[PDB]
């Protein structure tokens, strides 16, 4: 029956319904407010370094006083992480597993995930005995047919390296 | 079983891993690849004006092409939806129910959410008989208790107005 958290998975809600301390998605305070896991949580879920380093869930921005939002109180000035509005430089793995670019900063999409993605979520990492025995990055596994990745068809049967099984 | 996506009661992966086109979590082409339906899709999924207005999944940023992805390509000039870096404002609904904060910003946290909060995802916005009949944004439930919200809580049982069940 659960939708999210520690009792769905560690699923996210969608369009940022808040995860309640039970596991399902809503809005609202039996939600958003005390025990919230995910979302848009009311006050924000803590981070960075007012949370070991956690980031926040959903890609929120985690604000210079270490609580997770949306707006320029969270990710303009002292932002310290998520989509932060300040270019964030990369070389020191991208967090929440963004793709590292060629030319040093995070994002997503083929302009950093594609040719020339050094790490993160690379859209086409080859690894393995295809790829001269070559290690995937980010703790990814390397696939049967020498991609790297994460999931079953990575780190399952014919996984080569990496966290397999 | 299935974690994610249309499979997966419309979840989303923790972590931005792409929900593949069978609705499980990964990276790498099988999951990231043709078919992904959330996270770090790559190429990133279609977004905005040309996806009929629809905004990305796990609050992505819609590039002005029309992708979804991070960075100074998809949040910066250009941007047409998730958390680009300009602000946003509104009095006109926010999108992906960021809240409307009491001076016409959209965000997530208590500066948006909390005490003068307009509509979306507020903290603590009263209706029903507890606030005189008031009504909810956004077609949300008011709960038995009279606060406004989405999920079991507020649309299942002595849900007042909106759309209950």
């Amino acid at each position: 029956a659960y939708e999210c958290g520690k009792q769905g998975g560690g699923a996210l809600c969608p369009n940022n319904k808040c995860c309640s301390r039970y596991g399902y998605c809503g809005f609202g305070p039996a939600y958003c407010g005390t025990g919230c896991q995910s979302g848009g949580c009311c006050p924000g879920k803590r981070c960075g370094d007012q949370a070991n380093g956690e980031t926040c869930p959903n890609n929120l921005c985690c604000s210079e006083d270490g609580y997770c939002g949306f707006g320029s109180e969270y990710c303009g000035a002292g932002c310290q992480g998520g989509p932060c509005r300040a270019d964030k430089l990369c070389g020191q793995l991208c967090p929440d597993n963004l793709c590292c670019s060629q030319w040093g900063f995070c994002g997503l999409g083929v302009e950093f995930c594609g040719d020339g993605c050094q790490s993160g979520a690379c859209c086409s990492m080859r690894c393995g005995r295809q790829a001269d025995g070559a290690k995937c990055t980010n703790n990814y596994c390397c696939g049967a047919s020498g991609y790297c990745g994460l999931g079953g068809d990575y780190c399952g049967a014919g996984c080569q390296s990496g966290p397999c099984t």
